[PDB]
Formats: C-alpha cells, structure tokens, sequence
C-alpha cells in the first residue's frame, strides 16, 4: 500500500508536468489566435490529456486511500481517481470537447451590427456603450443586441453541454456536475453557509438598491422607473448589472465634492496596458511577494493584437505546470475598471509562483475564492483616494463628503457584485440537477435575477432567449461561485492584512502598500496551495477559520449609515415588493 502510494503519486507528478505543460500550450494558442489549424491542434491534445487522466485515474481508483497513513499523498491520490470529463467514453467526449469548444468560440467571436453600419464587438466596444451611454434607447439597442446575438447562439450547444458534463460527474461518483463543481470546497456546510453571507448582506445591498433606483428615476424619468419595482437590467453601467460603478457621475452622494476622470488622467499621463501590469507587479514586490519572471513580458497577451488575429479576450491568467512559465491573457483597455482587473489577474500569477514546488495536483487555491481573491485584496488599497493621489490619478481626501463618495464608489462594485455572484450557480446548480429544464432556463434566470438583484429585463423575453449564454462564464463553463466567495473573504483578507501592517482608524482608510507583515501572511496561505482543507490558509490570513462577512460590512458602515438615514428621509421602500413590474 504505502510504498506503492508514494511511487504511483511520484510517477504521476512527473508525467502530469509534461503533458498538462502541452497542453496549455495548445490551449494557449487558440486562445490567443483563434483559427480552424488551432482548433485542431487543440481538439487533438484534448485526446493526448485524456489518456493520460485515464491511465492514472484507472490506477488511482486501485488504492484504498481511507486505508493511507501520509496525509498529503492520501490526499493526491483521492484527487486523481476523479477524471473529470476524461470518464466520458471516447464518443461522448469528443463530442463534449467540440461542444465546448464551439460555445467559448461562438461568445468569443459574437458581433452586434447596425444594418448597413458599423459593427460592434463587446471588448471594448458594447462595454463602452453600456459604461458611457445615458440614453434609454441606445442602452436597450445595446443590450438586447449583444443578447440576441451571443446568447440566442449559445442555446442549441447548452443541452448537451448539460447532459454530457452531468454525465462525467455521475461517471467520477458525484450525483450531477452541481455536486462535482461544489466539492471543490470540501465543505458539507457550503450551501447554507453562503446562503448565510448573501442573507448579511441584504441590509446594505437593499439600501444601495434603493439609493441607485432613486437617482435613475431623477435621470431617466418617472415613466421608465418603479420606485418600488424592480430596475431595468440595462441602465447600471455594465452589460450584466453586475458591478454600478460606471454609473457613479448619476449617483454621487456629495456632487460639490468632484473626483478626477482617472481614465483622462491615465489618458493624459501616457499609462499604457504594460505600465499597469507593472504597478500590479511593484504592488506584489512591495509587500516581500514574488516579481513576475522576465518571460511573463516576453509571451503575455496584454492587449487586443492588431495584426488580424481573432482572440479570446476576457481576462485570464495561465500556469503551464513547469514553475516557470506564466501568462495573462487580456484586452487590456487603459481605465482603472482594467486596471483592477490586471490587479486581481497577477494575483492569480502570485498564486502559481507561491505554490510552483508543490506536486501539480496540489497546485490549486485553498479553494476556488482564494484564487480570486488575492490581487482583488490589494486592488482595495491601490483604490484608495490616497493611493490613486500617489499614481498621479486623484487630486486628493481628508473630507467626510469625499469619504461617503468613495465609499459609494466601492459599493457600486463590491457591494452590487453580491447578489449577482450568488444567482449564477443558483440557477446553474438546479440547471444541472434538472430542476430546470431546457423549456425554462430563460424564464428561471429572470425568476433568480429578479428575486435576487431586484432586477428585471427592459424588454420582455421570448422563445429563443437564453440570456445565461451571453455571459462569458456560462458558455466557457467556468464555475462562479468562487467569486461571491473571494468578495466575502477579501474583505477579511484587507482586515486581516490591514490589522498585520499596524493600520488603526477605519477600515476603508487602509493602504497596505510595502507592508512585509501583510506580504507573509498571504505568502505562508498560498504556499499551501491545496495541501489542506481551506480553512488552515484562512486561520493563517485571519487569526480564524471562518467565511464571514462581518469584515465587509465594517468596511462599508459609514456608507450603511448614510444611506440609511438618506433612504429614510426620501421614504424609501426597500426591496422591490411590485416585483412583477416591468418597463
Ligand atoms: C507525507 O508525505 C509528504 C510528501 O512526501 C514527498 O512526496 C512523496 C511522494 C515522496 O516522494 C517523499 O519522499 C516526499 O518527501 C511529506 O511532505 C514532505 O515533508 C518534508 C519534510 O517535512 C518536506 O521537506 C522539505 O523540502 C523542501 C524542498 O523540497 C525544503 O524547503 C525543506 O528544506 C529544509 O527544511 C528544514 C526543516 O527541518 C530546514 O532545516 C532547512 O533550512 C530547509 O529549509 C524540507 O526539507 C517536503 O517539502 C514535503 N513534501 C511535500 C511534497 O509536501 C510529509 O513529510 C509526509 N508526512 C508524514 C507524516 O510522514
Ligand atoms: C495563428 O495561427 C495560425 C494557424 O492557422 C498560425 O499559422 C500563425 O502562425 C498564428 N499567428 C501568430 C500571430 O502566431
Ligand atoms: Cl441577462
Ligand atoms: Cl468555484
Ligand atoms: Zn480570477
């Protein structure tokens, strides 16, 4: 049994190294240049990575790992036995690989035309208009347009998707691909706890609803907004509602208290894609954590090529298992929504770099959140008003007008972000244990969108709607649960890290910029990778073991008590009790 073990757990860490280090590359290069020859190439690896997932996986399920003495190879060997879509016969397989492929490629390559005009792609050019534009009409034309055309074409792959990653996840012992994806937390409590955190925040997110609600009535008018109905999914800044903040200039608590255009200052400053990648890679070597090697400059994608090439160009960041390599892929556009983003995508890069001398089936986040929270932790202190003042992008501080300003700008983001990142495997949990059929995955995302983010759609849906599928995340199958998780802890992770640099006063004052007591703390958790059960990398941020969102709303209780007290004196009804309104 043991020497057995640790043979087979050796043997498959050096083999693994190879071939998943092949694939990436493979991988990468479709990514990055979407063509049939890359395609092919990509498809016929997929059959490479298969076989060897099947030849371990076969020999992983031999051994009794409950019967194991070592923990960490134990642990290994629980992993391997579980093939993920390797488990599919060869047939299926193939045909779930070419599936998933055809959707990431469909979402990827999706335009939106005015006839006999220009034709618009949604990096940069819908997310502009759904940033910037202040008229209905032109939102509508937007938003509905980018439905129609990713989301319609998504519908005839999804199915199938469904019925064949539900099928890997019963062949690898789970009950359906909801169940797989979930275990990614070993946590028997998970969906209570979450449905805990989400139920916390319903004070704040509620009075935040409210106030927005409020102000988009005053600027689009009493016809086209119910002060106690549910708002129009296409006016908040963002194609999916999902963060507020472009809609910050409707919004603002102290108008008399003006706030530079960042984006004109990055503009005007000369900030290119590179030189924000940089002041994430000087942030990180601040706190005593890793620089980026010399080879990240070299083979990252950091902006959309203009040489013809089509891409992928949500941001993504990529470990090719040799503890050398690593790559961000992104569409960099120089605002400092992008300049967030390239923040939370190098602390994925922190991430591999801390974690390159573990064997490659630990070379994971204590969970899927972890990973996603590390570069947004920093992104809070580099969003400060006195750090953007040090980046030459803000002016200024100290005023309370410019503090419940700025914390409404956080808001917009953090806060808005919650319910929304709740409701995506809401509905795909219950898509993939049939509770939701194929006859009613539209109408029970709207059913979610609605009760959750008191959202509700500018123009009523119809048959062939499947507006799931014009969010990235839901075609390239990528789980979103970890990022509700990361925005509850990442908040923990600023107090934590905060508390560590000596930091006194409140919360949302903190800058954590050159903190070496910060930096250890979150390099002794990542090192870890996914060698323990999550909550021993969450004692070692936090001093506890615990999810909890009692740091957030620390964070925000200035903001809580304004609007509050603002809410009240406007007579606000909070929620959305007129729920079936629509516009
Ligand atoms: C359970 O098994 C794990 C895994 O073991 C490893 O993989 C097996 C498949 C097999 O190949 C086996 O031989 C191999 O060890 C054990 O985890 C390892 O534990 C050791 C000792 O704790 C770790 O050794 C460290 O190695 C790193 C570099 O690889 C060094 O940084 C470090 O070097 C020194 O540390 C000492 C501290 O005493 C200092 O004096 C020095 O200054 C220097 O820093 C260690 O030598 C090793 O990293 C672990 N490996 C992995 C993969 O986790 C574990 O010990 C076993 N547990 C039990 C209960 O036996
Ligand atoms: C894009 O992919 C094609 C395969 O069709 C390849 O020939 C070409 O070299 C690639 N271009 C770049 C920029 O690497
Ligand atoms: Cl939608
Ligand atoms: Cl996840
Ligand atoms: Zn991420």
């Amino acid at each position: 049994d043991e020497a057995e073990a640790s043979k087979f757990v050796e043997e498959y860490d050096r083999t693994s190294q190879v071939v998943w280090n092949e694939y990436a590359e493979a991988n990468w290069n479709y990514n990055t240049n979407i063509t049939t020859e890359t395609s092919k190439i990509l498809l016929q690896k997929n059959m490479q990575i298969a076989q060897h997932t099947l030849k371990y996986g076969t020999q992983a399920r031999k051994f009794d790992v409950n019967q194991l003495q070592n923990t960490t190879i134990k642990r290994i060997i629980k992993k391997v036995q579980d093939l993920e879509r390797a488990a599919l016969p060869a047939q299926e397989l193939e045909e779930y690989n070419k599936i998933l492929l055809d959707m990431e490629t469909t979402y990827s390559v999706a335009t939106v035309c005015h006839p006999q005009g220009s034709c618009l792609q949604l990096e940069p050019d819908l997310t502009n208009v759904m940033a910037t534009s202040r008229k209905y009409e032109d939102l509508l034309w937007a938003w509905e347009g980018w439905r129609d055309k990713a989301g319609r074409a998504i519908l005839q792959f999804y199915p199938k998707y469904v019925e064949l990653i539900n099928q890997a996840a019963r062949l690898n012992g789970y009950v359906d691909a909801g169940d797989s994806w979930r275990s990614m937390y070993e946590t028997p409590s998970l969906e209570q706890d979450l449905e805990r955190l989400f139920q916390e925040l319903q004070p704040l997110y509620l009075n935040l609803h409210a106030y927005v609600r409020r102000a988009l009535h005053r600027h689009y008018g009493a016809q086209h907004i119910n002060l106690e109905g549910p708002i129009p999914a296409h006016l908040l800044g963002n194609m999916w509602a999902q963060t507020w903040s472009n809609i910050y200039d409707l919004v603002v608590p102290f108008p008399s208290a003006p706030s530079m255009d960042t984006t004109e200052a990055m503009l005007k400053q000369g900030w290119t894609p590179r030189r924000m990648f940089k002041e994430a890679d000087d942030f990180f070597t601040s706190l005593g954590l890793l620089p980026v090697p010399p080879e990240f400059w070299q083979k990252s994608m950091l902006e959309k090529p203009t040489d013809g090439r089509e891409v992928v160009c949500h941001a993504s960041a990529w470990d090719f298992y040799n503890g050398k390599d690593f790559r961000i892929k992104q569409c960099t556009t120089v605002n400092l929504e992008d300049l967030v983003v390239a923040h939370h995508e190098m602390g994925h890069i922190q991430y591999f770099m801390q974690y390159k001398d573990l064997p490659v089936a630990l070379r994971e986040g204590a969970n899927p959140g972890f990973h996603e929270a590390i570069g947004d932790v920093l992104a809070l202190s580099v969003s400060t008003p006195k750090h953007l003042h040090s980046l030459n992008l803000l002016s200024s501080g100290g005023s309370d007008e410019h503090d419940i300003n700025f914390l409404m700008k956080m808001a917009l983001d953090k806060i808005a972000f919650i319910p929304f990142s709740y409701l995506v495997d809401q509905w795909r949990w219950r898509v993939f244990d049939g509770s939701i059929t194929k006859e009613n995955y539209n109408q029970e995302w709207w059913s979610l969108r609605l009760k959750y983010q008191g959202l509700c759609p500018p123009v009523p849906r119809t048959q062939g709607d499947f507006d799931p599928g014009a969010k990235f995340h839901i075609p390239s199958s990528v789980p979103y649960i970890r990022y509700f998780v990361s925005f509850i802890i990442q908040f923990q992770f600023h107090e934590a890290l905060c508390q560590a640099a000596g930091h006194t006063g409140p919360l949302h004052k903190c800058d954590i910029y050159q903190s070496k007591e910060a930096g250890q703390r979150l390099a002794t958790a990542m090192k870890l990778g996914f060698s323990r059960p999550w909550p021993e990398a969450m004692q070692l941020i936090t001093g506890q073991p615990q999810m909890s969102a009692s740091a957030m709303l620390s964070y925000f209780k200035p903001l809580l008590d304004w609007l509050r007290t603002e809410n009240e004196l406007h007579g606000e009804k909070l929620g959305w009790p007129q729920y079936n309104w629509t516009p």
